[PDB]
């Protein structure tokens, strides 16, 4: 652990991290619907749909072990309500033991197969029922068809969206902040879904942990304070760790990554976490995350309209995703696999010491790079991290980065883009996208654009001249730093931040973890 | 002299190639009378056809080889035309049954090839040298050229042929093999032979400047650039002096010192001196703008089209001046003393940077209000010009990448020259013709001077009302020359070749021709 | 000839003032030797001090004792000669009549430029606008040659005159004391002619585009021709179509006003030894077309000024028609139209054919000037003249090259260019020679048309445009004057009428 440099004594010297969240205090019980539903304290919510019939009437088909509640929820009483996706209603009644209970439903539309996006709409409606209501318990009755993954995704999203980050609140803490202590789930074939519960809780926190890092402002989350948090995480998970400082970075000749950080008051820190199975290692993997704790753009300052320089604390989202994945892996402990978690962390600032547009810098594999734009710094840091990664001698290298703003014009805010040099690896990323329900789409590395990276003086240009297809050109650049290893690149510049909700998504954590686990 | 680093991987000197493959090319000039020997390598005829736009090629000169002569008959050459820029390759066997490669380059129908047209001919020729491993090139001039233009042909051939690979490591051209011999057949070879070594000298001066310019700002900084100058001065036995901050403070160069304040690299003032052996009749001060990187300062280059990634080229004036010092120091003209000056610094954004609105005091006591930190060139030049005049010279000439407006007035081919003395300006225009580096005389319109009147300082750095920044900047510069013939050359538009993505080394030959023929 | 209207309140002609109060001013020129009489009105001494911001000192003997006492060294040294600084005082003379006496500083340089002289006059005019005076007397205690003296009068007349045509008492006597008065007296009535030529052009330029449109501008040209007994011909769309002027006709397609080609002719009585065509750009309003002037700084509200070239030419025709030079034939030409946005407008990308058969690819509809000039130059050369001179508000880049004081001149002939430069010297309308760089010509090579209207990127727009126009003059001495920068006086919010005196001097000499 290094000392975080301060300008004034009021500068914070660590990232506040909440490990023990109220979500971890929730006891989850899973019951089979065949046994009938018991309705007592708290809130009991039925998830209902009506196949084919858009905005069709609500029907409760589950057995309810209470004559009063059963009478209330009979068809004739429910037909005035419809199943419009996201619709919710609260019911109030007395049960067979003369106790007042709260019941209700969330409409799940008229399609039996709910997409990952429509399921998020269902959960958000459910969360609005949790907010502003001091409840001790919530019960959920699944009257829709969900597979194991979508069930887990439901729980993960519930936990994530229910949670409220108050680390930076001082005088504006919510006085009515109270969480349930109990969560009941009624679902058919309950014994097959039980295994998903703790997995979801693990995936929730891995995702929530990343979110905390991303949301943490750059005066809290800087290269030293972020690497320090990585150390603390490794210590709690019994992961091996190594933080490389400028001296060793110099010895390794990482000129590209070092030049990006030259302008910052915070020394570069290269994070290297390792998980190894106790069993014989049958596959080795490196996960590489972009780790810019703040990206001012450098001398190519973000001063253009729509550049959102105030969002630039998000620029270590790739690193956050990787560290979030480290939590999940170190907790679930997969067998026969060795995983490296890597991030070349730095800050891209303006200074007398900054690297300049036009500078020629040498990467750790000896390639000279001409810098055409100081704000294209991510691919420079990744270049050295990718060289470092391949020297580990692994089977797959997967990187994840808020790399290019062009992603918002190509895939937008919902789907991440994946590029690569190996088809089998890309299919596996796409497969893990399905089973994690973190949407990713395969995008091409167009070789014809490679020629536009031909530098007159250096071995290669940092950015293209023609093109404008930045996401693809950046992928071309990165590919030049991976010689003979299966490699994939996940651009999350578009999906990292939830603009509507004004919070990080913790995107990529579940995706990467599913990738590690399912092979 | 010691180059500060942020990290140990930061370079501490500019890589400079002094002996180039071009220097290893043995050059022989033969007279066209007595015919041409075609025996080895690639023989190229430069042909014309005055009259018809694209008339047939007609090889006039005698070829001392029966087989080669039969091939180059008018009958066989009829299908090929003389369009300016075109070229063809030929394969055949000579008299002793040895395979030989012949060809031609079209020089158009016009009997007078201009600076731009000759450049086009050279390019066509260089294309033939590329992607073809040749031990020898022979060029037969079946067109007419003056002696300056012949020198210009060789200069341009040498400059364009040479490839800068100082910053390649994993991607050097493996097929890069230069010729070792160059043959030239031309009429009255006795007179043209003198231009050969003059061309080689002018070439390296230009290429030396180009190397400094192309060098990125992390390699090329105020300390390393001034070290490079010192090394140059040493190889040439020029007197040299590098003024550091402490000296500059004593001289009270507050305008120049302000510009480098935000930089990690200390300011360094380059003062080189050549003196003729005998009686000195003319004293000349050459001043180069030497900003090793121009970020704009707090007036950051952030506007569309400001091309901040090119601003390593903002020391081109200094490079021109140092390049001239090479030529002058090598050619050793008589009856002249020349001072090569450059206020070298770096314009950066920092807690220590000078600010828009700052009032600073030049070394001649004039207080200056800063309106824009990106108009830093004229601030450094101000102190440099005051220093220059204190040397008591006859002519002060500054050269600078000073105003972007030049791209809208003269464009990328012609530099602008401004001045306070018509005689000096005429000499610059004369030097432009003989060096074939095109310059156009632009006026210093005194009506715009009132817009440099400041409410609080003695003078404004920039105008607020008048556009035409090239003229306004000239007006500002004129305020720091009291009673000396002075001229100013703005090369902001011509310094960088945007199409070839490389510098031109513009100004080297111009300044040298100015020196030599005074 | 009938001006179309959208509503009945639309103006159907340009209001023009022919008889100005300047024409009522009686000018007397006296020699400074013999002393100056100060009997009435305002008397102003033009004074320098060759030092900087030095004290005022009056050298001329004044034949009035009271005023002499006022003008004594001890009193005037309280004031300084800083360029454009002025003081004037009211007092009683020997006859106990009210007189005003004062000065205007002319700085510390023995030779005033046209810019300096202008500042002097502006200070003089300020006093005239603030005082009710029947008479102004100006005493020259500075050195001025014949041309600069005429320039002084022209400038004085022009700046003094106030255009009130669109709104809803001048001096009657000008006295001038100057050493060697006799050599200067002939400059007076020439200055009056140059004044109105300049002011007439100013009137056309300042007239908004709803008053000044292609139809009313040509109608005004006709009326001018009739008053001066100049031959005149106005070419309409049918005539222009037959002449295959496709470049020029394309620009006006989107306008509600039919294109009008103005062709005025002055012919001397005797043998014609020189034939000259003067071509003025006549865009009555330039919106930019589909390449609309929408960018910040494009100043679309100024774009009534885009016929300043035509105005300069018509102002010259007044001077030439008045002074009647001998042994010359002058053609006054303008392809007048309006560049507008409409379903009918020409489009960026359109390939259009000029009257010499050259196909043109339009890259920017706001570069419309060179298109109208393309067909005007072709028309001009067919007249078989010795010189073609065009003048035009052609490129905004002129503001970045020479600025607002000097116009640029481009050409294909050295003799012609140096004639314009000499005319610039004698008219004191500053012009600077700029190169037509042949290396830039290749940027106008089109993939589909014979030539490009504009370059994709050469940035040197004034030069690229000049190259374009050069392609439409095949074997005649031709020069192009780009007055886009100098035509409008931004500070004074009015035209300069730039080019009238320049072009007239070119014709007369
Ligand atoms: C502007 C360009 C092409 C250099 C780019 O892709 N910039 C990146 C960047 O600064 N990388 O270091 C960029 C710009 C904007 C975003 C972004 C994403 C959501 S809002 C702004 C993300 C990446
Ligand atoms: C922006 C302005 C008017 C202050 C100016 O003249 N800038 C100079 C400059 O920064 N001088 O120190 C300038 C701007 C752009 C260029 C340029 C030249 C080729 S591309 C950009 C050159 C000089
Ligand atoms: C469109 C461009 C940049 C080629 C140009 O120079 N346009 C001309 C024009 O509209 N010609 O028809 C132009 C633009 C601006 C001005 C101008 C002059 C004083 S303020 C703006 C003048 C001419
Ligand atoms: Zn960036
Ligand atoms: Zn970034
Ligand atoms: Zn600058
Ligand atoms: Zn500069
Ligand atoms: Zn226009
Ligand atoms: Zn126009």
């Amino acid at each position: 652990a290094s000392e975080v440099p301060q300008v004034v004594s009021l500068d914070p010297t660590s990232i506040p991290i909440e490990y023990n969240t109220p979500i971890h205090d929730i006891k989850v019980q899973v019951y089979d619907i065949k046994g009938g539903c018991n309705v007592e304290e708290g809130l009991t919510i039925f998830l209902v749909n009506n196949p084919g019939k858009e905005n069709g009437p609500v029907k409760i088909s589950s057995k309810v072990n209470d004559k009063q509640v059963s009478e209330f929820l009979k068809d004739e009483n429910m037909e005035k309500f419809n199943v419009k996706l996201g619709t919710s209603k609260h019911f109030y009644m007395f049960n067979d033991n003369k106790n007042s209970v709260a019941v209700g439903y969330v409409g799940c539309g008229s399609v039996a197969d709910l997409s990952e996006a429509d399921m998020k709409r269902v959960v958000l409606s459910l969360v609005t029922m949790l907010h502003d209501n001091k409840l001790s318990k919530l019960t959920v009755v699944f009257e829709i068809n969900v597979d194991k993954n979508l069930f887990r995704f439901f729980l993960e999203t519930l936990f994530y969206e229910y949670m409220t980050d108050e680390r930076f609140k001082s005088t504006d803490k919510n006085v009515n902040m109270e969480y349930i202590k109990h969560l009941g789930v009624y679902i058919n074939n309950a014994d097959t879904y039980k295994e998903e519960v703790e997995k979801a809780r693990v995936y929730y926190f891995g995702t929530y942990y990343a979110s905390q890092l991303i949301a943490a402002p750059s005066n809290y989350c800087n290269p030293v304070s972020l690497s320090n948090a990585a150390v603390e995480l490794a210590q709690k998970l019994n992961l091996e760790y190594k933080i490389l400082g400028v001296k060793e970075l110099e010895e390794l000749k990482m000129g590209a990554y070092l030049s990006v950080g030259k302008g910052s008051m915070y020394p570069n820190k290269f994070i290297h976490l390792t998980y190894k199975s106790k069993g014989d290692v049958k596959k080795k993997i490196a996960l590489v995350g972009k780790g810019i704790t703040f990206d001012s753009g450098g001398y190519n300052l973000k001063a253009a309209p729509g550049s959102m320089i105030d969002l630039m604390k998000f620029d270590m989202s790739g690193c956050a995703a990787v560290l979030g994945c480290a939590y999940c892996v170190g907790t679930l402990k997969p067998e026969n696999v060795e995983i490296h978690f890597l991030s070349a962390v730095c800050e891209n600032m303006v200074s007398k010491n900054s690297y300049r547009p036009g500078d020629i810098i040498t990467a750790s594999n000896g390639k000279t790079i001409e810098v055409g734009n100081t704000d294209a710094e991510g691919r420079l840091t990744l270049a050295d991290a990718l060289v470092y990664a391949e020297k580990l001698g692994v089977d797959y290298i997967v990187d994840i980065a808020t790399l290019t703003g062009a992603m918002l014009y190509s895939l937008g805010t919902s789907y991440a883009g994946v590029f690569g040099n190996n088809e089998e690896l890309i299919n596996k990323i796409l497969q893990s996208s399905k089973t994690s329900n973190e949407p990713v789409w395969w995008l091409p590395i167009i070789n014809e654009y490679r020629a536009t990276l031909n530098s007159k003086y250096a071995d290669i240009n940092q950015i293209s001249s023609s093109v404008k297809a930045s996401s693809i050109v950046a992928s071309l650049f990165l590919k030049e730093f991976v010689q003979n290893t299966a490699w994939a690149h996940i651009d999350i510049a578009g999906v990292s931040w939830n603009f509507k909700a004004r919070k990080p998504k913790g995107f990529g954590v579940r995706l990467l973890t599913e990738f590690v686990l399912n092979d």
